[PDB]
């Protein structure tokens, strides 16, 4: 009876880490001094196994199960991807990867996630109203001097400065789906990574110049990290949405419940908590 509900990796809306060798997870404690709420998500760490998960999305879920009298069942997208649509077996049938499959699939019965709304997902799932507000901006090693997108290393792509994002996410189709950006797109699809950890990594280290991402993880992670800087202003606005089947059962009492939260403070109180609290020391 209870839901099963998909999520993925993302600081600082889900973190993933090991639980302790009895299998419970560490007690620690927010910036306000409550206790970080824990839930136990089943994922790849290969091998499957239980880990502990946090964070921005997992407060909210908590939040959703309350107010909507639901119990549930949490695990980590298997491909470690958010989805995009392609062909499948070297044919012409096309399925969607990431947690859009699992959703549609049946493996999953909710996306609680950092999921940007757009419209070609829209077509094949619905999305609660927005439970977040954001866009799309570049993260760069401080000392790198791009203006934004519309930079001319970034707009005449060249193997002296390499860009990319990660490989089956929303970003991806951004680019793939403009001719305009064309010239951009070829050059990403030779460098994206498998997820935006290891694309964070490779700024810092120096192996990767322009990591183009959702900004509220990277003005999160630069805010963390004094090496590494955002470009500014945002090129593009999306939100982020809770993920369901259409003709769902949940979809009217799950956008309630985030109406509320934007209304009465449990939002602006998450970000206090996990994403502007303090300086950067990481």
């Amino acid at each position: 009876t209870r839901l099963k509900i998909v999520t993925i990796h993302q600081e600082p809306f889900v973190y993933v880490k090991p639980t302790m060798s009895d299998g419970t997870c560490k007690e620690e404690f927010t910036v306000n001094g409550d206790p970080v709420k824990k839930v136990i998500c089943t994922g790849p760490n290969r091998h499957t196994v239980p880990q502990c998960c946090y964070g921005f999305c997992i407060d909210l879920l908590i939040k959703l199960a309350r107010t909507m009298n639901f119990t549930y069942e949490v695990h980590l997208v298997a491909d470690g991807k958010f989805g995009t649509q392609e062909r499948v077996n070297n044919s012409n049938k096309k399925e969607w990867n990431g947690m859009m499959g699992e959703l549609l699939s049946g493996q999953a019965d909710m996306i609680v996630a950092p999921l940007t709304i757009n419209t070609e997902r829209a077509q094949y799932i619905e999305f609660s109203k927005p439970f977040k507000y954001q866009g799309l901006t570049i993260l760069v090693k401080k000392g790198t001097r791009i203006t934004g997108i519309n930079d001319p290393r970034l707009r005449n792509p060249s193997d002296k400065f390499i860009y990319a994002t990660v490989k089956q996410s929303s970003v991806d189709i951004y680019f793939r789906r403009q001719v305009e950006l064309s010239t951009m797109y070829r050059h990403m699809e030779k460098h994206n990574y498998e997820s935006a950890a290891e694309a964070i990594q490779a700024v810092r280290d120096n192996k990767l110049h322009a990591f183009i991402w959702d900004s509220a993880v990277l003005e999160f992670e630069a805010s963390q990290k004094c090496d590494l800087v955002t470009t500014g202003e945002l090129f593009f606005r999306s939100g982020f949405g809770i993920g369901m089947r259409k003709d769902s059962p949940w979809k009217q009492n799950v956008s309630l419940s985030i109406l509320k939260s934007h209304e009465n403070g449990f939002m602006e109180d998450l970000d206090k908590t996990w994403v502007r609290y303090q300086e950067c020391d990481s």
